[PDB]
């Protein structure tokens, strides 16, 4: 007989409140959206981590959602549609392993470490441009967005003319209020691929195209498009989010930033605590139960859809002492900001490198940077980062 | 019996299509929104102009909305709430003239003429910053937004720290999908006033504070807040919109732009044709009939709410031959982009000067400027301007 959390991003977004309520309403909660869409969420660290590692019980892939294939839910509802896709993240077992295996090389810790000089160069160029500006600056537009999109652009083989197009596209797909986002994103990326087949390069999209051409069985056309999409979705928006979130947190905890700036504390650990404390991905659709599952005296029936509550789990007092305190010296937090199990973030080492470069460089160039104005949230209950991040670079 | 036009901006906005449908469906049409709200719209030039000039028959102000108090529409509906306010634009008669009169001085021809040096200076500084950038630039973020908000900031006495806050706040109020936008905007502006009382200055907000202090009957506290909000709503968003829309139009009509650049056509007339052709305000809530009014053989009952269709009226073939063609040489269009009658845009001369400075200066500095990427629309059925306007300055 579960508690219910009613969500509507049109009536504002409040991630801190949402995280609190999802955690408070036991580990297993019902989440009701607009339309007549109600689903489950798992929101405490221990049950969530357990579910995320047990893919025979909690499977990926919309074909497993009973109510969806039984016409009880509208397939065009944005939330029902968001992970109604054919990429690796919406697969389990051999299909996941096949697809993830094809692209893993490009994202290994060691490959990512070879990207450091170029990431430093892109970071330093951005800082140079910021130094030419004089008064209030949107950190998101100047810094947080351009850095990760440039980095993933070079890895994937994207074109600079599409960077702003992609920013809009991804926001729409993650809004959970845009019925046509997936369809428009698919047609967009299909065109990218068809342009790229004409003019190959040494980027990952070209390599995946080349891999399909060599062996059609290795990767279908639908998988090529959807996996390209997934890499685009993941590739910049969350790192962008995290840069802004991290700067907000460090400047609102000036003592901790002081430790970082004087070499008395670890940037790496601080970034892990930022990931836990203000996780850019609050929750995502879905896990689907393969059988009846009982948690805390509540049974989730076989075939039901379950939101993955990374954000509430990251504030769980069972997992962390004093969870609602930001503390960069805390024992390296084993957080779920990058998820857990088979679908643990492909890009996790790349994001960690990006943040490790971007965050100290910013404060080195602009030691007296301050937060000004308001930073209203992106209107989505799925993601947690600001629409804008106004700063003053010089006192 | 009137036709009905169903609008839902969540399912994607298309102002060109929307204007065509509104115009085509005779001058008097019903417009239905999601939830429980259906209203009227006047969408041809001649009946609209006539309504707008006749304030004893078509009054402003939500207390005149019979259906509202008859509980026939959802109150808290964003569209019902948008002009549920106490500013000059939501009043008629003595109250309108009192409130409008307090601020008119600052917007007369002679006052606006003294703003020219500063507008040119702001324009030239923005162009200097753009010249230090390299590849694709968002013209909106670099030029179209910062110019008007800086200009109105100086006139009103706003703080640069709030500029980006205001951009979001205004977008929310004009979305017509945000129930909490007016309330949050009022709270925000009430704080502005409380800050401003401490430190008065030479700007219009201070003058309105000073006016209330000297004679409380000249201006209530509610009126002070709502009118400050109104001036902020009006003060930059539409000029910003018009800059981008005008650049789109001139670069997609390169022959006409050529004539302007060689002194074979008038910038002033071109700007009037931009205003007519891609009017930034498509329609707004609410004339309310003071009696039964018959137009085109259709009676609008007393007390009913009527959308003001500036944009469809501006494409009316009865008002202009070949309305759907952009033609900077046409006789100066007598358009409704600024409205008509007692509420004719207080800022109209300021907007015309801003555009007259901004548009030629842009093309003089960046003669080979080119449109690239996508420019998706702001998601509102009320306003007509892009979310982003990617350009290459020095292709
Ligand atoms: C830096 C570039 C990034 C890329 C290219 C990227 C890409 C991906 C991909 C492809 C997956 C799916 C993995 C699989 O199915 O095996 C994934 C999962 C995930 N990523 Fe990322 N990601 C990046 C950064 C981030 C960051 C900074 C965060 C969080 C702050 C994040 C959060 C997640 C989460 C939570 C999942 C698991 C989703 C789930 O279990 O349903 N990612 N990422
Ligand atoms: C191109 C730029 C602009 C456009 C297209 C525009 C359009 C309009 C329109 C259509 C109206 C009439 C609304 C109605 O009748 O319901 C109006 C009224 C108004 N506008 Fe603007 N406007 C612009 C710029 C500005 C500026 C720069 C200001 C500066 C404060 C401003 C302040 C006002 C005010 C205060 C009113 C209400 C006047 C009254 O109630 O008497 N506008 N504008
Ligand atoms: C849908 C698909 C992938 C993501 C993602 C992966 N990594 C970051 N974000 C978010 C939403
Ligand atoms: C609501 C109220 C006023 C406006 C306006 C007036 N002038 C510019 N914008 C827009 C929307």
């Amino acid at each position: 007989r579960p508690h219910t959390v009613y969500l509507d991003p049109a009536k504002g977004v409040d991630i801190p409140a949402q995280r609190r309520e999802l955690l408070d309403k036991g580990p297993v909660v019902r989440v009701a959206f607009p339309g007549n869409l109600e689903v489950w969420a798992l929101t405490h660290d221990a049950p969530l981590r357990n579910a995320l590692a047990d893919e025979s019980v909690f499977v990926r892939g919309w074909r497993n959602w009973r109510a969806l294939m039984a016409g009880e839910v509208d397939p065009t509802h944005p939330v029902a549609n968001m992970l109604r896709v054919e990429s690796m993240l919406a697969r389990s077992g051999a299909d996941h392993k096949r697809m993830r295996g094809l692209v893993q090389a490009a994202f290994t810790r060691r490959r990512v470490e070879a990207l450091r000089p170029r990431i430093e160069e892109i970071t330093n160029e951005l800082l140079d441009r910021m130094a030419e500006s004089d008064g209030v600056v949107d950190l998101k537009a100047a810094y947080s967005f351009p850095l990760p999109i440039r980095v993933i652009s070079e890895l994937l083989g994207l074109n600079e003319e599409d960077h702003l197009t992609l920013q809009t596209l991804v926001t729409r797909t993650l809004s959970g209020t845009d019925p046509e986002a997936n369809a428009d994103a698919f047609t967009f990326v299909a065109s990218l691929i068809e342009a790229k087949r004409k003019n190959l390069d040494d980027g990952l999209i070209s390599a995946m195209i080349e891999a399909r051409a060599e062996d059609g069985d290795r990767l279908s056309e639908t998988e090529l498009i959807h996996n390209t999409l997934l890499l685009i979705i993941g590739g910049f928006e969350t790192t962008m989010g995290m840069i802004s979130n991290s700067v907000q947190l460090l400047l609102t905890h000036p003592d901790q930033l002081h430790l970082l700036r004087t070499g008395q504390a670890s940037w790496e650990n601080a970034i892990e605590e930022c990931l836990r404390f203000e996780s850019a991905v609050v929750m995502l659709p879905f896990l689907y139960t393969t059988r009846d599952v009982e948690i805390d005296g509540i049974t989730i029936p076989a075939g039901d859809a379950v939101l993955i509550g990374f954000g509430p789990a990251n504030r769980d007092p069972q997992a962390y002492d004093d969870p609602d305190r930001f503390d960069i010296t805390r024992p390296r937090p084993r957080h779920l900001a990058f998820g857990h199990g088979a679908h643990l973030c492909l890009g996790a080492a790349l994001a960690r490198l990006e943040l490790l470069i971007a965050l100290p460089a910013l404060f080195e160039r602009f030691p007296d940077i301050t937060l000004v104005g308001e930073a209203p949230p992106t209107p989505t209950v799925f993601m947690n980062h600001p629409l804008s991040r106004p700063v003053l670079l010089r006192k």
